[PDB]
DNA sequence: AGTTTTGTTTTTTTTTT
DNA sequence: AAACAAAACT
RNA sequence: AAAAAAAAA
DNA sequence: TTTTTTTTTTTTTTTTTTTTTATAAA
DNA sequence: AAAAAAAAAAAAAAAAAAA
DNA sequence: AAAA
């Protein structure tokens, strides 16, 4: 059945009235709602929005008069066919269908005068549209029969004519037909003390048999009662979820602890398996939470329900006769009830504003949502069927979507004998006994809590509905039972039934047509208890992953970087360009639906081949026993199906298991000598991988390429892995177009002429184009992106954070992937383009020089791309000093003269020859940048405490390599580990024992070098912070942030200081501690950027003045804009102008009321600089709030010829108190809050009038 | 004795697959 | 980017 | 609207 | 081959030129 | 009054010619 | 107003 509701609302222009209505509609939950007298103009129709009723149709005039609206619930599929709106807003007709049945709804608001004739005229005008499926409802402003009035007076001739017209149209009064003897009313007329039914529901006589129920509903929103109709229609979808807001309730939390304990204590016994007991526990737990929520919600409304009952008790008696006592009290309570509803409504708005007030102009959800588009809902309206026809039947689309995904996963392979044959043909790694014992070790309680504490928050729960925040809240009681569960699984390899379930959601892939089923990616949601177990297993294998995976693969591997593959490939391209004979090819390959096509039986066989067996293997085997999924579409859950192939795309264990399977193919390609790779001096390069993304470098492609396709064809058979040969691009290099044509004819790949997009960057066929392709468009994009945002409503403080959030990440990624020597025009255009946006295309109010440092401007800091560029180019040196075999990208540059030089450059002796690196793209530029910084710092890098033993210094002496290794093993790796001067080898007994273990003749040579005074002096010096970055840190984590923080201090520049100018406008000198006090206050005055920005703007002299305008305009008119006649200096504007003086005098009266004693000194409120007596005082937090509120008040009317009033200051000061209140109780800082505002609140409430307090809604929140 | 520095810990967003 | 806590320099 | 690794603030 | 001179690039310093129309709230 | 831009000076490294 |  559907429900239709009609109500005259008597206006909706106030926001609160709209919220009350939304609450009332939500509680009624009508399928369709017809509202009259919205009083919204055609310009204000956007104001009417109600959650759950998105489809709304309105007719409105140009005045706040009349206005009607029809709202349809989101749960009702009403496809409209016709909408007719009255130009004056007295009626609206909408025609359409609900679940194939046609329906016509006419919402009418007749005028107070001539209502029966008006309605009759509308009926005639719409006669061609009012079919036998018509319902007419609204406020007719007239009775239809004698029973519609308490007077029982007969209806007039106009009403008689109207009734005749209704009869002519085959329309009847449904309410009167269903309740012929009803003496109920919808409107009360106080002038005559009478009651009448002037709101009506009329409809086609043909619909009478479908009318199940109709009733009148009293309300507090309007002076008219609503009417509801239930209509029979043929139907021809909810699952529980936890609400994290329910966990914060003290009472609720206290009770769940007891029941959780009680369940296990009662149930635990030998009659049931622990895997089953777990599912039973979750069932009971879900049942309890639903009961608690229902009770809580009802309990909350107990008072308002009592008042409603107490009214209702009397509200009906008034129909029989009117009694003064009832009449009077009814009127009193009916208004009082509206107060409670209003007060609780306001609270929910202030609680929202308080949350937003903390996150404004900061890098958090709100600011991100501002630049991003508004989220498009996840729903499928239509889809292209196999017949090629687009279709819209919900049942048909569900059938098509489910059939497609059910089919995909179903085909499991059965040719196990072939899988064994393939896995034997090649040499694969294996774990040793110690490593295998490391995996199969038992599970411990500490291992579990370590995971629970790390789970991500605010993530959608799995099908069972529990969230990560639940486990984190009850980890104290859950961990013991969770440990018992996993300990049971270890022994048996049998999981709880619920662990196999998962919910699928469909994601439309970027840049693809939504009309085709093939374009969407499924994302899987899994239960949190299941993900905890999978996380345990993944962390274990990750310890040993670097033994199984070769360095060629960098996707998902800890400590690797994606730019390794980029640089390595660019170097390879350069080599081919330089080559004199060209017979080479580069190929880019992508696996179609990589994670879904992996055959599970082959994946399990692979693990045994690598030596993984035992309990760890049994648990993995159990996981793939019988996984299933349920697709969720258009909000409703479809029938499950089995997942017989692939890996679960929303699982923490899937990324590693995929890599392990793919390595079987990589090892085969490298071990296959028929596929010729490329030779770079001592390096052979074949392949590079990032997850499923693969790139191959080949030589002699006519033979070499076909052998690759044969191998992959054989691998596809056993593993199910597949590639799209046509969507795979290649670069082909040949001496002649004849040869080129021949290769093109035989191969299936797409030959790219100019460039191939790869891992985020454009790879060019020739390295000369790197800048033009990668950096030139990046500028164009940023120039367009900031232009779109030019009118975004946020201050310069917010705009700065938008650049750091949106633009900075993509710039760094580019510098890091391709550090080529950029022309200075690039940085000029980049800075100009960015500042233009921050200052809203007007000349800057604060010089970029001042914003350069965190010490200044209260923590705001403008980004600096030139130093980020240097910090990235100079980062390569860390990989030179740390000498590692996993870094092959660092060895592929041309080495025509010598390949070894990069090991020797850092903290080692210089070379005479300068011809090396003549064609180096990356490294020659890095060296030049490294030296510039060292000479700027006035260092000798050539011989330092961090100089290695394996260095040219030692190798210039003629020493055996055996000697070098002997030293490094026993003593350490640096020359300082040996010792110099007087401590040559006597540094430790171990060294003195070692001294005889080396060749006498080499020892003689070492003594000479290590004892020289120069060697002693250079090695003994203390290491600088810059030197420690490269030598000390054995991890490259966070490296750019460190280098950048050093460059920021080395290149520090002198600037003007605005605080000195204040010291010149006033006749005083500020000490260094005072200038420091101001800087501190500007930072710590408040936790919200909304309040800090005001203080910063004041100190930094942000505002314009008549003096400045006179100079800029080349005029002599430097007189105060407020007409006081004096010269408009900046100190005059804030402190001295006679218009402003009364407000500051008022503030000092409040300070005296607080019993404080503070001099009348402008530096105190404007700058926060107190004299030495008060530097110890505690009331600074109270004063800070009073003063900042005064600065807002004065600034709001900067150039207005009028005095700032005290009442305006009180409003602003009270606004802050309201925002801080909810934050304090939310963060549980309520003790601090009371200490700050208690005294001030008492004073404020002591000076306002009861009328003023009421008018502005001022009342204590502490009391 | 007083303030400034140095490191870890918790919280945001963006890059690739 | 923030906050807290330990150590060193003024 | 889920997973992994990396980067910055 | 080695050392000094000359040429060029980059970074720092100083002077000269131009500006915006009020602000906070949104 | 204040911020940015343009001009000139200073220093260091590379390249060519002298010793 | 710039979330859920
Ligand atoms: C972008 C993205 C990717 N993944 C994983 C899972 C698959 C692999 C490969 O992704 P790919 O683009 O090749 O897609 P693929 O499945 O290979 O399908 P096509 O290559 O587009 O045919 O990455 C993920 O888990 N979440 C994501 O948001
Ligand atoms: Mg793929
Ligand atoms: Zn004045």
């Amino acid at each position: 059945h559907i429900t239709i509701l009609t109500l005259n609302i008597n206006g909706l222009n106030s926001a609160i009235k709209r919220h009350r209505l939304a609450s009332w509609i939500k509680s009624q939950d009508p399928s369709v709602c017809c509202i009259q007298e919205t009083h919204l103009t055609c310009r204000d129709t956007h104001r009417l929005k109600i959650k759950g009723w998105r489809k709304i149709y309105q007719a409105n005039g140009k005045q706040k008069k009349a206005g009607v609206a029809i709202l349809v619930s989101d749960k009702t599929d009403f496809k409209p066919t016709k909408i007719k709106r009255d130009k004056e807003g007295h009626y609206i007709m909408v025609k359409g269908s609900i679940q194939q049945e046609e329906l016509t709804i006419l919402n009418i608001y007749a005028p107070n005068t001539g209502a029966p004739r008006f309605i009759k005229q509308v009926l005639s005008d719409l006669q061609r549209d009012l079919d036998s499926h018509t319902l007419i409802m609204g406020d007719f402003n007239t009775p239809l029969s004698t029973l519609d009035r308490s007077t029982r007076q007969k209806v007039n001739k106009d009403t008689q004519e109207l009734n005749s017209a209704l009869h002519q149209a085959d329309l009847i009064d449904i309410y009167r037909t269903l309740h012929p003897k009803s003496t109920e009313y919808t409107f009360f007329s106080a002038p005559h003390h009478t009651y009448s039914k002037i709101d009506h529901i009329v409809g086609s006589k043909a619909l009478l048999s479908k009318c199940k129920r109709t009733e009148i509903i009293t309300n507090y929103l309007s002076d008219h009662s609503a009417i509801k109709l239930e209509l029979r229609i043929k139907n021809l979808s909810t699952t529980w979820k936890l609400n994290n807001l329910l966990l914060n309730d003290y009472w609720v939390h206290n009770e769940m602890k007891a029941e959780i304990k009680m369940f296990f204590e009662t149930n635990e016994n030998k009659d049931t398996t622990y895997q089953n007991l777990w599912d039973a526990f979750k069932a009971v737990c879900r049942g309890k939470f639903i009961a608690l929520n229902a009770y809580k919600r009802k309990q909350e409304r107990s008072k308002i329900d009592t008042l409603t009952s107490q009214l209702k008790e009397l509200e009906k008696q008034e129909q029989t006769h009117s009694k003064a006592s009832r009449r009077q009290e009814i009127t009193k309570i009916r208004a009082e009830l509206k107060e409670i509803e209003t007060q609780k409504t306001l609270q929910k708005i202030n609680e929202s504003r308080s949350w937003f007030f903390e996150r404004i102009n900061k890098i958090d959800r709100p600011l991100a949502r501002l630049i991003k588009k508004k989220r498009e809902k996840n729903q499928i309206d239509t889809i292209k069927n196999d017949k090629g026809d687009i279709t819209t039947d919900p049942t048909e689309i569900q059938t098509t979507i489910r059939e497609y995904y059910k089919h995909l996963y179903a085909n499991k392979l059965e040719n196990l004998e072939e899988m064994d044959t393939f896995l034997d043909t090649y040499t694969l790694p294996r774990l040793n006994q110690e490593e295998v014992e490391s995996l199969n070790r038992p599970i411990t309680g500490s291992e579990i809590v370590a995971i629970i504490n790390s789970l991500p928050t605010k993530k959608s729960p799995g099908p069972d509905g529990f969230t990560a925040e639940f486990y984190q809240r009850y980890k104290e009681e859950l961990v013991p039972f969770l440990l018992k569960l996993f300990q049971s699984i270890e022994k048996e390899g049998i999981l709880p039934n619920s662990f196999y379930e998962a919910s699928i959601i469909l994601i439309p892939k970027p840049g693809r047509d939504t009309t085709k089923k093939e374009n969407f990616r499924p994302i899987s949601l899994m239960n949190i208890d299941a993900k905890i177990l999978n996380k345990i297993l993944a962390n274990r294998i990750q310890q040993h992953i670097k033994k199984l995976i070769h360095h060629d693969q960098v996707g998902f591997i800890p400590g690797m970087q994606g730019w390794f593959n980029i640089r390595k490939s660019i170097n390879v391209i350069q080599h081919i360009n330089r080559a004199k004979d060209k017979n080479h090819m580069i190929i880019s390959i992508d696996a179609e639906k990589a994670f879904d096509k992996i055959q599970q039986p082959f994946m399990l066989k692979t693990l045994n081949k690598l030596g993984i067996d035992g309990t760890y293997f049994k648990i993995i085997r159990a996981i793939y026993d019988k996984p299933t999924a349920n697709i969720i579409l258009n909000g409703q859950k479809l029938e499950a199906f089995p997942l017989k192939t692939g890996t679960r795309q929303g699982c923490p264990l899937s990324p590693l298991l995929f890599n392990i399977v793919l390595e079987v193919l990589a090892r085969a390609i490298r071990q296959e000598k028929e596929i010729k790779g490329i030779q770079l001096g001592k390096e052979e390069v074949k392949l590079s991988l990032f997850a499923d993304d693969m790139i191959v470098y080949l030589e002699n492609p006519i033979v070499s390429a076909q052998n690759l396709l044969k191998l992959i064809s054989n691998f596809s058979k056993v593993s199910g892995y597949k590639i799209n040969v046509q969507k795979s691009q290649a670069f082909l290099y040949t001496n002649n177009r004849q040869t080129e044509s021949q290769i093109m004819g035989e191969l299936p790949f797409t030959i790219a002429s100019k460039r191939i997009k790869y891992l985020g960057i454009q790879l060019t066929r020739d390295v000369k184009d790197l800048f033009k392709e990668n950096y030139k468009p990046l500028l164009k994009e940023i120039k367009e992106e900031t232009n779109k945002w030019k009118n975004i409503p946020c201050s310069w403080v917010g705009r700065i954070n938008i650049v750091k959030m949106a633009i900075l990440p993509k710039v760094i990624y580019r510098f890091n992937a391709i550090p080529i020597k950029l022309p200075m025009t690039f940085f000029t255009e980049l800075e100009k383009t960015t500042l233009k946006f921050i200052w809203n295309q007007k000349r800057a109010r604060i010089a970029k020089s001042i914003l350069s440092q965190k010490n200044k401007a209260g923590g705001i800091t403008l980004p600096d791309f030139k130093l980020y560029y240097k910090a990235t180019v100079t980062k390569t040196a860390w990989y030179w000093y740390q000498n590692r075999d996993i870094d092959q990208w660092n060895r592929t540059e041309p080495s025509e003269i010598m390949p070894h030089i990069y090991n020797y450059l850092i903290f080692d002796k210089p070379e005479k020859n300068k011809q090396w690196g003549k064609d180096s793209l990356f490294n020659k530029w890095c060296w030049e940048n490294w030296l510039a910084i060292c000479r700027k710092l006035k260092l000798d890098p050539f011989l330092t405490p961090y100089t290695k033993i394996n260095s040219r210094w030692i190798k210039d002496l003629n020493v055996k390599p055996k000697t070098i290794k002997t030293l490094e093993e026993n003593l350490g790796i640096t020359i300082q580990d040996i010792g110099v001067g007087k401590d040559f080898m006597s540094k430790t007994p171990k060294a003195m024992a070692t001294k005889d273990k080396i060749d006498k003749w080499d020892l003689i040579k070492l003594k000479s070098f290590c004892t020289a005074k120069e060697t002693t002096i250079r090695v003994n010096r203390q290491p600088t912070t810059w030197e420690k970055i490269f030598a000390t840190y054995s991890s490259d984590k966070g490296l750019i942030s460190r280098i950048y923080n050093e460059l920021k201090q080395i290149y520090k520049k002198k600037t003007n200081n605005p605080i000195k100018k204040w010291a010149k406008d006033m006749n005083r000198h500020f000490s260094k501690e005072d200038i420091y006090a101001a800087k501190k206050h500007m930072k710590k005055c408040s936790s919200s950027l909304a309040i800090r920005e005001m203080q910063i703007k004041t100190t930094m002299r942000y505002h314009l003045t008549p003096v400045r305008m006179a100079i800029i305009k080349k005029s002599g008119n430097n007189r105060c804009w407020r007409g006081c006649g004096e010269i408009g200096t900046l100190l005059h504007c804030w402190w001295d102008c006679k218009l402003v003086q009364p407000l500051w005098k008022s503030v000092w009266r409040f300070l005296r009321d607080l019993e404080l004693e503070i001099p009348f000194d402008p530096a105190i409120p404007l700058l926060g600089i107190y004299p030495n007596e008060y530097k110890s005082c505690c009331y600074k937090d109270t004063c800070t709030r009073m003063f900042i509120a005064a600065l807002f008040t004065i600034a709001k009317t900067w150039n207005q010829p009028k005095c700032p009033t005290m009442i305006d200051w009180i409003k602003k000061m009270w606004h802050i108190y309201t925002m801080e209140y909810y934050a304090a109780i939310k963060n549980d800082e309520f003790i601090s809050f009371v200490g700050t505002w208690m005294k001030l609140e008492t004073i404020i409430l002591s000076k306002l009038s009861q009328e003023q307090k009421t008018k502005h809604r001022i009342f204590s929140l502490i009391g």
